[PDB]
RNA sequence: UUGAUGUCACGGAACCUUUGUUGUCUUCGACAUGGGUA
RNA sequence: UACCCAUGUCGAAGACAACAAAGUAUUU
């Protein structure tokens, strides 16, 4: 939700999606301006819900894991080679849905019509497709995946680079880092992560770094989050209880014994010290039929009496 | 800024009454933080 | 729009509440 120009009611967005801005992989910080950042613009992201995945043989006479619930609700198409690069191989593919077409690089299965061995340009293959939850936006359409990407508009909602794990002795992730750890930095916003927690996988990057008192920092946060699909018509109006809970929640974020000893890893709530609601604020808000009730300014925050 | 044959104002104690007092173990364990994957 | 947790660290309270001036016969 967003808090009105008056102050007294909040607005409800309709849909939210994950932006990277912490990985390597875009360049948001950079080309981004300031007003924006601080959510107080609205901003145009390319948005994609679903995301496709190929099957080179049937999945229901596919061996081991694939005869499969995913696999359940299968789709059918035919696709064209057009490139091979680093054991991937791109294909554009038709669908039995008449005409209805995607390119997608896949890195093939052991079973995939023995692993491409062998396959030769202009070649086409019968193919099965399934989609699956992807939720991710970007402002430009990443390459590798240039379809499917529906332009929407709202307001990024950024809150810096937050999750952290520290310690005064090294963990599993710090002791295989391969490298000499880097430095805190001054400045949240140019902070990039270095290597991953499944590093076979590449799920879920991590920016590991050492202080010069002999802390280890692991943030293990990302993405950043995009609000979408603003509702002119569905006002809910702020009672008094609402802004004493919220005014309790800043106060117990800014008097913590345990927090995190460098304020580039905390919340803009807890780093900014912030005192009250204020006019376009972007929150996560709870509410019955006319009446907010409860408020908080991050996705896994704190409930108060 | 006096008025004149008449001024005890050195003719009148800022005096009298009121408790800085009532209540409070130098004690003590679970809590911080916000995402990630499809 | 469903699923899943992850890390180990750390002192708190340091006066508060009340009162903040009020009374002080002249007569059946």
């Amino acid at each position: 939700g967003r808090v009105t120009a008056d102050g007294k009611h909040i607005q409800k967005f309709s849909e939210t999606a994950r932006v990277p801005f912490y990985d390597k992989t875009q360049k948001h910080f950079d080309i981004l301006d300031e007003q924006e950042i601080a959510g107080e613009k609205p901003v145009r992201m390319w948005v994609k819900r679903f995301i496709k995945r190929l099957s080179l043989v049937d999945p229901a006479k596919h061996p081991q894991k694939k005869q499969d619930n995913k696999w359940k609700r299968r789709k059918e198409g035919i696709a064209t080679f057009i490139e091979q690069k680093n054991g991937s191989y791109y294909f554009n593919v038709v669908t039995n849905n008449g005409c209805t077409s995607f390119h997608l690089w896949h890195k093939p299965d052991n079973f995939d019509q023995e692993k491409l061995e062998g396959i030769q340009n202009g070649e086409k293959l019968d193919c099965w497709v399934r989609d699956s939850r992807y939720q991710k936006a970007f402002q430009e359409i990443p390459e590798n995946d240039p379809d499917g990407w529906e332009c929407k508009e709202g307001y990024l909602h950024v809150v810096g680079p937050s999750k952290v794990e520290f310690s005064d002795k090294k963990g599993d992730v710090i002791n295989n880092f391969q490298g000499t750890l880097p430095s805190v930095p001054n400045d949240w916003k140019t902070i990039r992560t270095n290597d991953f927690k499944n590093r076979k996988r590449k799920n879920e990057p991590v920016f590991c770094c050492e202080d010069d008192k002999g802390n280890y920092y692991t943030m293990a946060k990302y993405c950043e989050t995009f609000f979408f699909d603003l509702k002119e018509n569905e006002e809910y109006e702020i009672p008094e209880k609402a802004r004493i809970k919220y005014k309790e929640l800043l106060r117990v974020y800014n008097n913590n014994p345990q927090a995190v000893p460098e304020s580039v890893f905390q919340s803009r709530v807890a780093r900014e010290n912030v005192e009250k609601l204020k006019s376009g604020d972007l929150v996560y808000f709870k509410h019955n039929e006319k009446y907010v009730e409860d408020i908080v300014p991050v996705r896994i925050s704190r409930t108060v009496d």
